[PDB]
Protein backbone atom coordinates (compact mmCIF):
# COMPACT_ATOMS: atom_id res chain seq x y z
CA UNK A 1 0.00 0.00 0.00
CA UNK A 2 1.17 3.66 -0.49
CA UNK A 3 -0.83 6.94 -0.16
CA UNK A 4 -0.68 9.62 -2.89
CA UNK A 5 -3.03 12.63 -3.12
CA UNK A 6 -5.01 11.21 -0.18
CA UNK A 7 -5.76 7.95 -2.07
CA UNK A 8 -4.51 4.54 -0.88
CA UNK A 9 -2.90 2.91 -3.95
CA UNK A 10 -2.50 -0.91 -4.18
CA UNK A 11 -0.89 -2.60 -7.18
CA UNK A 12 -3.31 -5.38 -8.24
CA UNK A 13 -1.30 -6.63 -11.27
CA UNK A 14 1.84 -6.18 -13.34
CA UNK A 15 5.31 -4.91 -12.54
CA UNK A 16 7.59 -1.98 -13.28
CA UNK A 17 11.19 -0.92 -13.07
CA UNK A 18 12.33 2.62 -12.27
CA UNK A 19 14.40 4.70 -14.77
CA UNK A 20 15.58 8.13 -13.42
CA UNK A 21 14.78 10.66 -16.19
CA UNK A 22 15.04 14.47 -16.52
CA UNK A 23 11.80 15.89 -17.94
CA UNK A 24 11.04 19.46 -18.99
CA UNK A 25 7.85 21.04 -17.61
CA UNK A 26 5.48 23.33 -19.52
CA UNK A 27 7.20 26.35 -17.85
CA UNK A 28 10.67 25.01 -18.81
CA UNK A 29 11.77 23.73 -15.35
CA UNK A 30 13.66 20.40 -15.13
CA UNK A 31 12.46 17.63 -12.78
CA UNK A 32 14.35 14.41 -12.08
CA UNK A 33 11.56 11.79 -11.86
CA UNK A 34 11.62 8.03 -11.19
CA UNK A 35 9.74 6.90 -14.32
CA UNK A 36 8.01 3.51 -13.82
CA UNK A 37 8.42 1.27 -16.92
CA UNK A 38 5.96 -1.59 -17.51
CA UNK A 39 2.22 -2.48 -17.46
CA UNK A 40 0.47 -2.12 -14.08
CA UNK A 41 -2.99 -1.87 -12.56
CA UNK A 42 -3.77 -0.14 -9.26
CA UNK A 43 -6.78 0.46 -7.09
CA UNK A 44 -7.16 3.95 -5.58
CA UNK A 45 -9.26 4.22 -2.42
CA UNK A 46 -10.30 7.62 -1.05
CA UNK A 47 -12.89 8.84 1.46
CA UNK A 48 -15.10 10.26 -1.35
CA UNK A 49 -13.90 8.49 -4.55
CA UNK A 50 -12.59 5.10 -5.65
CA UNK A 51 -10.84 4.22 -8.89
CA UNK A 52 -9.22 1.46 -10.92
CA UNK A 53 -6.18 2.68 -12.81
CA UNK A 54 -4.57 0.70 -15.64
CA UNK A 55 -1.36 2.21 -16.99
CA UNK A 56 1.82 1.58 -18.93
CA UNK A 57 5.05 3.56 -19.15
CA UNK A 58 4.09 7.27 -18.92
CA UNK A 59 0.61 6.35 -20.26
CA UNK A 60 -2.86 6.20 -18.67
CA UNK A 61 -4.67 3.27 -20.38
CA UNK A 62 -7.92 3.27 -18.37
CA UNK A 63 -9.26 5.02 -15.26
CA UNK A 64 -12.67 3.90 -13.97
CA UNK A 65 -13.82 6.21 -11.13
CA UNK A 66 -16.83 6.41 -8.81
CA UNK A 67 -17.36 9.23 -6.32
CA UNK A 68 -19.58 11.30 -4.03
CA UNK A 69 -19.80 14.33 -6.38
CA UNK A 70 -18.09 16.01 -9.41
CA UNK A 71 -15.43 17.67 -7.13
CA UNK A 72 -14.51 14.28 -5.50
CA UNK A 73 -14.30 12.60 -8.95
CA UNK A 74 -12.16 15.49 -10.30
CA UNK A 75 -9.83 15.09 -7.25
CA UNK A 76 -9.30 11.38 -8.16
CA UNK A 77 -8.78 12.22 -11.86
CA UNK A 78 -6.04 14.87 -11.05
CA UNK A 79 -4.14 12.32 -8.93
CA UNK A 80 -4.40 9.62 -11.58
CA UNK A 81 -3.25 12.04 -14.36
CA UNK A 82 -0.17 12.97 -12.27
CA UNK A 83 0.50 9.33 -11.29
CA UNK A 84 0.37 8.40 -15.02
CA UNK A 85 3.60 10.51 -15.55
CA UNK A 86 2.17 11.39 -19.02
CA UNK A 87 4.08 14.01 -21.07
CA UNK A 88 0.85 16.05 -21.56
CA UNK A 89 0.62 16.35 -17.71
CA UNK A 90 4.34 17.43 -17.49
CA UNK A 91 3.77 19.96 -20.33
CA UNK A 92 0.63 21.35 -18.59
CA UNK A 93 2.68 22.99 -15.75
CA UNK A 94 2.29 26.81 -15.96
CA UNK A 95 3.18 29.92 -14.02
CA UNK A 96 5.76 30.75 -11.31
CA UNK A 97 8.99 28.70 -11.43
CA UNK A 98 8.29 27.26 -7.99
CA UNK A 99 9.99 23.84 -8.48
CA UNK A 100 13.25 25.88 -9.02
CA UNK A 101 12.43 28.23 -6.06
CA UNK A 102 12.92 25.17 -3.86
CA UNK A 103 16.57 23.98 -4.01
CA UNK A 104 17.92 22.28 -0.81
CA UNK A 105 14.36 21.36 0.39
CA UNK A 106 14.90 18.36 -1.99
CA UNK A 107 11.13 17.74 -2.31
CA UNK A 108 9.54 14.73 -4.07
CA UNK A 109 8.92 15.85 -7.73
CA UNK A 110 5.73 13.79 -8.13
CA UNK A 111 4.36 15.47 -4.95
CA UNK A 112 5.42 18.86 -6.40
CA UNK A 113 3.50 18.09 -9.61
CA UNK A 114 0.37 16.98 -7.75
CA UNK A 115 0.49 20.05 -5.48
CA UNK A 116 0.82 22.26 -8.61
CA UNK A 117 -2.30 20.81 -10.28
CA UNK A 118 -4.30 20.87 -6.95
CA UNK A 119 -3.95 24.72 -7.23
CA UNK A 120 -5.75 24.80 -10.64
CA UNK A 121 -6.35 21.77 -12.94
CA UNK A 122 -7.98 23.66 -15.85
CA UNK A 123 -4.88 23.56 -18.14
CA UNK A 124 -4.19 19.90 -17.17
CA UNK A 125 -7.75 18.93 -18.20
CA UNK A 126 -7.78 21.10 -21.36
CA UNK A 127 -4.49 19.51 -22.58
CA UNK A 128 -5.13 15.87 -21.64
CA UNK A 129 -7.34 15.08 -24.65
CA UNK A 130 -10.86 13.77 -25.27
CA UNK A 131 -12.08 10.77 -27.23
CA UNK A 132 -15.36 9.25 -28.39
CA UNK A 133 -16.56 6.42 -26.09
CA UNK A 134 -18.43 3.13 -26.45
CA UNK A 135 -21.93 3.07 -24.93
CA UNK A 136 -21.21 0.83 -21.84
CA UNK A 137 -24.27 0.56 -19.52
CA UNK A 138 -23.58 2.13 -16.09
CA UNK A 139 -20.56 4.11 -17.40
CA UNK A 140 -20.44 7.74 -18.61
CA UNK A 141 -17.86 10.17 -20.00
CA UNK A 142 -16.57 13.19 -18.14
CA UNK A 143 -15.48 16.26 -20.17
CA UNK A 144 -12.66 18.65 -19.29
CA UNK A 145 -15.29 21.04 -17.68
CA UNK A 146 -16.21 18.01 -15.39
CA UNK A 147 -19.70 17.76 -16.98
CA UNK A 148 -20.98 14.30 -18.03
CA UNK A 149 -21.16 13.10 -21.65
CA UNK A 150 -22.59 9.83 -23.08
CA UNK A 151 -20.57 10.37 -26.28
CA UNK A 152 -17.12 11.79 -25.39
CA UNK A 153 -14.76 11.75 -22.40
CA UNK A 154 -11.31 12.69 -21.18
CA UNK A 155 -8.97 10.19 -22.81
CA UNK A 156 -8.97 6.80 -20.99
CA UNK A 157 -11.37 8.06 -18.25
CA UNK A 158 -14.88 6.77 -17.46
CA UNK A 159 -17.18 7.37 -14.47
CA UNK A 160 -19.17 4.46 -13.04
CA UNK A 161 -22.56 6.22 -12.35
CA UNK A 162 -23.65 6.46 -8.64
O1 LIG B 1 8.51 8.99 -4.70
C1 LIG B 1 7.87 8.02 -5.31
O2 LIG B 1 8.38 7.47 -6.26
C2 LIG B 1 6.54 7.71 -4.75
C3 LIG B 1 5.74 9.02 -4.75
C4 LIG B 1 5.35 9.42 -6.19
C5 LIG B 1 4.44 8.37 -6.78
C6 LIG B 1 4.33 7.19 -5.79
C7 LIG B 1 3.73 7.59 -4.44
C8 LIG B 1 4.49 8.81 -3.93
C9 LIG B 1 5.75 6.66 -5.56
N1 LIG B 1 5.72 5.43 -4.80
C10 LIG B 1 5.50 4.23 -5.41
N2 LIG B 1 5.26 4.18 -6.72
C11 LIG B 1 5.08 3.03 -7.35
C12 LIG B 1 4.71 3.04 -8.70
C13 LIG B 1 4.51 1.91 -9.49
N3 LIG B 1 4.19 2.30 -10.77
C14 LIG B 1 4.16 3.61 -10.79
N4 LIG B 1 3.90 4.34 -11.87
C15 LIG B 1 3.95 5.67 -11.72
C16 LIG B 1 4.29 6.26 -10.50
F1 LIG B 1 4.30 7.60 -10.40
C17 LIG B 1 4.57 5.50 -9.37
C18 LIG B 1 4.51 4.14 -9.54
N5 LIG B 1 5.15 1.83 -6.75
C19 LIG B 1 5.45 1.87 -5.40
C20 LIG B 1 5.65 3.06 -4.74
F2 LIG B 1 5.93 3.15 -3.43
BR1 LIG C 1 9.89 10.86 -8.32
BR1 LIG D 1 -15.92 16.99 -29.67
Amino acid sequence: SFSFGGFTFKRTSGSSVKKEEEVLTGNLQTLKIRVHEGYEEFTMVGRRATAILRKATRRLIQLIVSGRDEQSIAEAIIVAMVFSQEDCMIKAVRGDLNFVNRANQRLNPMHQLLRHFQKDAKVLFQNWGIESIDNVMGMIGILPDMTPSTEMSLRGIRVSKM
